[PDB]
């Protein structure tokens, strides 16, 4: 059976194709003690550095869709196969994902080590957002995939792609929480550790959420308290957060929150489309499909379909596709494709990476 | 039962003789994809086509009623007679029929692959102009046929062709069509890729029409904006355009606003019917017949009476005849034509083909 | 009841023995399209040729009296017994006429035809002059009867024929078409064809006269415009001849014209009378019978009046006796010899004709 | 000096009376420019409009022999005297040539420019067949002339012309070249402008001759492939013909071909002997001067030699007389005839012009 | 004197008629601050923009050749009068440029806030490729022109411009430089915001080259290192760039590297000189002038003439004219033509166009 591997930059989803739901979801850290020993582990990955953070630097590997620590990525690695999954990676072929637009070296990088360091038969490097569409079942569409380190856009038309038009934006769920993390010290809560960070994560996935009308809600939280919320903080105190709550998502409709100049979403949504033949736009627009985590805010289905048809022709029917799974939309996209007949003459096995080299790991890469 | 096979250049019309219209009409395309899949055909064919153009590179195999790419050809007349018949060439003789002063090759060609790829049993190739005077239930006259490629003058007299009269111009449809592409960029609308000539051709079919009048015409759309109508695009953008409603098809009485030095139709049929003889003019004076799909514009034959009528002495009645089928006019002269027992001793038989060779097929070819 | 066909060289003009007009009048002319067929008879004959002319090349068997295309001939026989008078030939003894000094296998070639192909009882051959005298109901008088092909003049006193006296002139109807056609070119009018030849001789029986005096008439012409007269053509163009409408005619009186070294009519007439015995011509003086298509010109009776006086003696009567139906005094008379009690021991019976073989035919033939 | 300007119909031969060669020779056109300029004459004339005729619109004034646009032949006239020869027209007479047959205003119009635009001192209109027989040094002989734009035929013995004979048909170079333009058609070659006329005359003139039977020709032309011949275009491109190298010419005998009634170019001289009188024929067989242009075929004569001979008694000797330098037959002999001594009381003179009018150019006029 | 100001898309070009070169030029673009202030301009133009790009929103106010910000264009061309040319504009005539086939609107608009917001005292817009003509002292050639934002083929012949000719392609800088920010991702290099966009383009003019095979480069640019170069970015980081060298330029040849499906500029070149006059297909092989900055590349010249010479006949001889000069070529080619005498008739004044309003300016537009 096909191991599917979907470690985007925050969480690694891993499992077997032909399963509805990855084995293992864990965040893809590694922390090492920032402190010195007295009474000892040298790292900790995943669940068990996110339980003992308190004592640790958190790192990482992945930034932005790009690996940074290769060493750390082999020990996130390492501990999916044999301590998560518990699977000999010599014996299973492996499917691994990756945001459009990468660095070349990232993929051959990856192709190495599956080959040299674990000893996969074959492996795959899909990408994220046509994944997503096979986990909707559909064969057109326009994909916003946004993880933890990267949000990207690639149309798709009657299977085939266009990589023209493909947008990348290198803002995601990691500068959202920088963000929340900022605009937290206005109401005095200091976040500053790597150990708050993943608490003020948390606090995001909590209780954020983006607003229909931005300028609308900034009124109602400053008339009254209605739309304020608590948190208890693992040590017992109790923080409350007004406008805080959708001025953080709003950053994904206006980038210029963190310094950046690039549109928002929903305009790189439109460029996207109208980038795209005139003929396949019509498609385009009633099949806006959102993926991952941090297209996982209440209501933000609904204010990109508001901003997308206040941009589209108004005799265009504009319909955004948010199933309820999406978080998980890569890998279940990636646990049918591994699975299908048709596919198993796409994998790259060991021998013809001896033959053709890192040249080989790029075909269908846009 | 014989198929009757109309393929001019832009649409393909087939069906079986006796009947009243043509069984199959589509376009004269062939597309392929100028992207690459992920998720697929080599090839689309017609309607198919026509409705993923969005992603394909569109070809017509027949340029000016020449068929220059003899492949996607084939791929055409198989469909036809596979998927839209859906008969086996191989028990109907076929009728097709051709521009005159055309290539002798290519008529050679058609014929074998007619006998050696489809094996029909026989054939017959007539010419165009001709068969519209099947339709129309005379035997006296002269058919302005015009197309998608080429438009041509035939005077016929008592059943007797004067094929020295016969003239031919490169001019029709789709050259139309490129002439509203090129002055569109006038208000600011880019129609460069071939899917867009689709467009632009729709857009050419209904809202085009032919001035009684250009320059008052010119004069009434510089005035006002009751000659402005609007099209909506596929995408929802709504187009607006004036006087190229009716420049366009007067390209076909001026053919130099498309850098060509020949004279409008109305003096190439007046020019045809004077190198007939002074005795059979007046018969053809008065039967005028005009066919295919480039003499559907609206107020066309008004305009045709006016300009022959200028040109014409003052005692001869002009009358032009513009049937409303005459869209089919060819195919349906065909289908009489097909049917007659008179006819069917000039069928070109597959055993009398083997002995001739190529050469017999130009019998009757003016 | 005797059938009488008069076939001269331009027309043919049959009825009965008995009536006052012939029943069939139409061109001796056989019709073959000189153009291929698409939508269709082999040959046309007579006012159907005539209707058809323009895809035809139209052929006269007889030429100066004399029959060249014996099949044509055939052709034009077989429709005036069949579709003309809708007569069984087997059942009517036929009178023919002909032109003196002829070649004596012309009638014996034509008696064959009409004994062995249209068996027909009974033939007779009169000479044509001679049956212009019988219509009108002289004895005694110098017939100058010139139809298409040929002119000739028979003196005749007292019922007695003076054959050495018979002059035969090669110039008549169709000469003057011809030059007609010639001279129109210096108005730029171009007739070349068969069927503008039937133009030119319509032209010719609309608009030519004979000139009283030819020098005066030519002086008028070119001072003013009062001679010019316009004529419509088939397809509607108009054109205008002046000096051409007494120029054609003259050439009866000046055979220069076209290249004859002969002299005119006037002179020939006189030159006959002269040649006979002085003490007929004062009767042959003044019974100058005209007969035929060519002397129906206005002003042609004034013209011979004039001329003959300046060249008979002073105190001669010249009259010319010119009636209005002399373009058929020859079938008018041979109506009338044909219904003779005496005239009935003259016709040539088949049982005769295989007794004598064809020497019998040439029985009073001069 | 006398100038002698010989404007046939497709080339202007000017030069001086007492040259053995002309010394102007350039195309009869007049071009405009088809397109508007961007950075420029508003025509060219001659050598000057075949240069540049990529983007102008080439116009023969002349057609058929009969100046149709004044306004250019003026041009014509005015570029050949002031920039070709270089001369003031008042002050040399000027002969000029005709076909014969020609519409009587074209020389009228033609004398009064002379007389009033060029203020010559005195001019003469010859026939170009008379002209033709001077340059051969002969008094007897029948001329077939032609040109580009009409053939003649004319007979003279002794110095005595016979105005009956002369046959004047309207196929010549010009038909012959459109003709070519259409059978070129066959092999895909598509010439259509003016411009593109020009190249197919170039073609005619390299590549076509007359077949000595044509039937063995065509049967030559389709065994195999020894008759074809290329052509280098003058954009690079190389076409190939085979048996339209002799079919073109072959429509000097065949008529039909280009649909016309006529009779080929062989009997049309038989035809003009045959009207001559009997006592002449043989002179006329024995001298049969062939000139002009369309006479330059190789093996015209060879074929007019054997098609005469099929024609004319088995005793006569039929003698073909094709100079070299037949081309220019017509100015060498209008050259030769207006330095004779005794051809100096036959100008017209400017005051012998205003005093008898119009009427004196048509003197020796046939 | 005369200003002469070529604005293509991404430069301004200006300066006075009868100089060398143009006085100033700088980029034509308007930049924003996209931070607050807290110590400044609203807006920045030009050079100074170009300075202060870090924190700034740079915006070009022409997009594809078609103004799309009007009031951006004013400020722009408000500097270009007042602050870098330093002149009156209501004291000089300006000579504008534009691309062919522009929309009607922009060159209308254009003249209305030349008269009306700067008063000028009349004016001309000129086609750009036209003026390259000028510059190379031709009369003669194809002009393939690209800047920033549009690519154009215009033939001229003699003067005259061939308007149906004329090829269009909205490929030019800015896509290349679009399309080098994409493909420098594969090196790990992000350049996002419009002020890295401004160091891709200064990336390409240094070290972009057009490859003569682009596949033989392609191996030797993947078989070692000779082909990599190094550029320093503006905060010291060194970048290393290899095969994108020449895989940018190369989208000017496969136009299908950006989605587009149009043919590259060699094919397109090659079809503009097939839609000419085949008489004049010679001298424009001979004369292919190249202009624009975009045809600053290394090695297009020899690529062109190479690419072109496959296409064309062997027998033709392919020239690429390629000035070292060509960047200004239509600048240049603008002050010759301001300062020729013959082109003060064009000037479209101040009064003549209160009269006949914004119709005068659509003159020679083709
Ligand atoms: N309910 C939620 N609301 C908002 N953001 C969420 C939610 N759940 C997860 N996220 C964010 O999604 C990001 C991870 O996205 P995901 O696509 O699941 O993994 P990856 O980034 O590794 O591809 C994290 O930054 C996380 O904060
Ligand atoms: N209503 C219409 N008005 C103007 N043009 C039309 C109309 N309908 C069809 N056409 C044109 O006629 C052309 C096709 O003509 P037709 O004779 O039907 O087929 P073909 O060209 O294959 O012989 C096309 O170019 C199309 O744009
Ligand atoms: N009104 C007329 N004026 C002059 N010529 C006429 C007239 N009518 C007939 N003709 C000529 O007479 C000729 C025929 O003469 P006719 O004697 O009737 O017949 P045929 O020649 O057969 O004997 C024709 O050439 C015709 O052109
Ligand atoms: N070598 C040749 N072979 C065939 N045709 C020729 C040749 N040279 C000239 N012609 C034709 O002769 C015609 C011109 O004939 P010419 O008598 O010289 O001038 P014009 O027609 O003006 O009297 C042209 O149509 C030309 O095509
Ligand atoms: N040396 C060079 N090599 C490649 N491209 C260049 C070079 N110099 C300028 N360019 C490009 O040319 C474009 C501008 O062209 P130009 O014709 O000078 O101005 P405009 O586009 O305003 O007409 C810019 O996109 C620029 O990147
Ligand atoms: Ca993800
Ligand atoms: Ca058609
Ligand atoms: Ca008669
Ligand atoms: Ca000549
Ligand atoms: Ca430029």
């Amino acid at each position: 059976t096909a191991l599917v591997c979907d470690n985007g930059s925050g969480l690694v989803k891993a499992g077997f194709a032909g399963d509805d739901a990855p084995r293992a979801v864990f965040p893809s850290i590694v922390g090492r003690p920032r402190h010195q020993g007295v009474m000892q582990k040298d790292s900790y990955v995943g669940d068990e550095a996110q339980s003992k953070r308190g004592i640790l630097t958190l790192k990482y590997p992945i930034e932005h869709g790009i690996i940074t620590n290769w060493d750390d990525m082999e020990k996130i690695w390492h501990h999916t196969f044999y301590n998560e999954l518990r699977v000999a990676p010599e014996e299973h072929p492996t499917l691994l994902t990756e945001a459009p637009l990468n660095p070349k070296a990232n993929r051959e990088k990856m192709t190495q080590i599956m080959f040299e360091t674990f000893n996969v038969p074959a492996m795959y490097v899909a990408i994220q957002a046509v994944l997503s569409l096979y986990a909707s079942g559909r064969t057109t569409g326009i994909v916003l995939d946004s993880g933890d380190g990267v949000t990207h856009n690639v149309p798709i038309y009657e299977g085939y792609a266009l990589p023209h038009a493909i947008m990348r934006l290198d803002l995601a769920g990691r500068d959202l929480t920088d963000y929340l993390m900022k605009i937290l010290t206005e109401r005095g809560y200091s976040f500053v550790t790597t150990a708050e960070r993943e608490i003020v994560r948390d606090i995001k996935e909590k209780l954020c959420y983006v607003a229909l009308d931005f300028e609308n809600e900034m009124a109602t939280a400053a008339s009254s308290s209605s739309l304020e919320k608590s948190y208890e903080l693992p040590d017992g105190q109790v923080i409350t957060i007004g406008n805080e709550r959708f001025r953080c998502p709003e950053t994904l409709f206006q980038p210029s929150f963190i310094g950046m100049e690039s549109a928002g979403i929903h305009e790189t949504t439109y460029n996207s489309i109208m980038k795209c033949d005139i003929d396949i736009r019509k498609d385009l627009y009633a099949n806006n499909v959102m993926s991952g985590g941090t297209t996982m805010y209440p209501g933000i289905a609904d204010r990109m379909q508001k901003e997308i048809t206040a941009l589209a022709p108004s005799t265009m029917k504009i319909k955004i596709i948010a199933p309820p799974e999406r978080k998980y939309s890569v890998w279940i996209g990636g646990s049918i494709l591994a699975s299908l007949s048709t596919f198993q003459q796409m994998w790259i096995t060991k021998q013809e990476y001896d033959e053709a080299g890192p040249s080989i790991v790029h075909r269908k890469c846009f």
